[PDB]
């Protein structure tokens, strides 16, 4: 437990304060998760000095945080201290949150101008020639306005929605419905007497080429679509 743990640590009214953490708990604690506090500590205590193993007195917690209250003092010195994760921990958590950046930016913004989405691999070429910084202790929906707007000076791209229409003949209920409510966005469903199914999609407009390929999948090219509108 021990060999994994690091060190968040916190300056307080002249004092140095220390906590033993999984540093991958202590990055979604500092990106906004919800976060369960016995795996997060590898001790429950509040040291003085991790390392020798000096730890910091009741009295001592209470004058300086006003409270004894381990998980909560935890807290604070994670969000507002530093966290020494390794070299190759943040290259690590610095590779994932960038993968998930561009699969989000590919997924939820299409090209202006082709109005598909761009690639995963276009996405990625973009951000290092646009030199973005990516924030590790940050979620997506936090920084992806912010790097979606360093990114339109070399590669065009605006976030988009569209609601979609869509009508499931009675022989392809079976396989689209479900199909449809795994794909996600289904709204205002409403199965039908003659035993057809309607509903809205409401998807991001990067999304739109892989719902027409699964409605062809499912209903053997019999369902039935719309475009009712596109959000800005």
């Amino acid at each position: 437990s021990l060999d994994k743990a690091v060190i968040a640590r916190l300056r307080k009214g002249g004092e140095e304060f220390e906590v033993l953490v999984d540093p991958y708990l202590a990055r979604d604690l500092k990106e906004g998760k919800e976060v369960n506090f016995e795996d997060l500590l590898a001790a429950e205590e509040v040291f003085k000095d991790a390392k020798k193993g000096e730890r910091a007195s009741v009295d001592e917690l209470r004058k300086i945080f006003g409270t004894d209250d381990v998980f909560e003092i935890a807290r604070k010195i994670i969000l507002e201290g530093e966290v020494q994760i390794t070299a190759e921990q943040r290259r690590e958590m610095l590779e994932a949150k960038r993968k998930q950046i561009i699969n989000f930016i590919s997924r939820n913004t299409i090209d202006p101008r082709t109005n598909a989405p761009h690639p995963p691999s276009r996405i990625e070429r973009a951000l290092e020639e646009a030199k973005v910084h990516i924030d590790i202790f940050k979620s997506v929906e936090a920084q992806v306005k912010d790097i979606v707007k360093a990114l339109k000076p070399i590669l065009p791209l605006k976030f988009e929605e569209m609601e979609i229409a869509i009508k499931i003949p009675p022989e392809h209920t079976g396989r689209a419905i479900s199909a449809l409510y795994n794909f996600g966005g289904v709204t205002r469903e409403e199965w039908q007497r003659d035993g057809s199914w309607i509903c809205v999609m409401r998807i991001p407009s990067g999304m739109y080429g892989d719902l027409m390929d699964l409605l062809g999948k499912v209903a053997k090219g019999e369902a039935l679509t719309k475009v009712l509108r596109r959000i800005g």
